């Protein structure tokens, strides 16, 4: 089937205006370290066409199922300092969400090999790659 | 050789290209309304708007990121002072008692079908005039998993 519609995802309606800029984004199968961070964003800012890398922590701590402390939150990680082309970065928590801006939608195929072999190299316990698009909500 | 150049443009008019290589890509079919509020929530907002996201017909499930909070603090010559609850805030969502650990800058709210993300949007974005008063914007997200 030919679509003839109109993909508000590609194209302004009434209601959406498109987001030009794609996400890379990379779901680890484990939290990062600070180090494991700062490898990776100096790193993936090194790919041709990324535009801002961000991270976030996990919203809700882990909690231990065994042990001492058994019931509870695991104990809040230390704050730690990384250094991503030459920025101070302050990480309260292990990363477990990265974020890649891309600044075109047509080379991010390639962005997302070049940040797959990176990660193949960093995230050795497994990690799962998507890409995002995105559209915003303008309406009127 | 203007006027014989191929017609990809015009046949492909409307698509992303990197959805055409599903060799390495596979749609998700479930899309998320996202919320960036202009401030980074407190933990009582983040409580009353989780509370209120989840009540909107076809909402599957919720997710936030932001930025994390010390649990030590400190202005003297000794290590920083342990903050309570690790500086952490306890919220309540449903009857579920959830420990916070970001200031939220960004909610993801997976919806049950693209087909239902317009009246779901409305939903939101009447929830949003009332708990974000300093203002937010609402996008959608389509996904695609990489898988070579």
């Amino acid at each position: 089937l030919y679509f003839q519609g109109i993909d508000p995802f590609t194209m302004s309606t009434d209601k959406f205006e498109p987001v030009p800029l794609p996400e890379i984004l990379i779901f680890p199968n484990r939290l990062l370290s600070a180090e494991t961070t700062e490898k990776l964003l100096n790193r993936v800012y090194d790919v041709p066409h990324v535009r801002q890398v961000n991270i976030s922590g996990e919203g809700v701590p882990a909690m231990v199922g065994s042990g001492p402390g058994k019931g509870l939150p695991v104990e809040h990680e230390g704050r730690k300092v990384i250094n991503v082309k030459g920025r101070e970065i302050e990480l309260q928590l292990l990363v477990g969400r990265v974020f890649v801006e891309i600044d075109d939608i047509d080379v991010v195929e390639k962005a997302i090999e070049a940040i797959d072999e990176i990660c193949q190299e960093l995230l050795p316990f497994g990690y799962n790659l998507e890409v995002g698009r995105y559209s915003k909500y303008r309406p009127t």
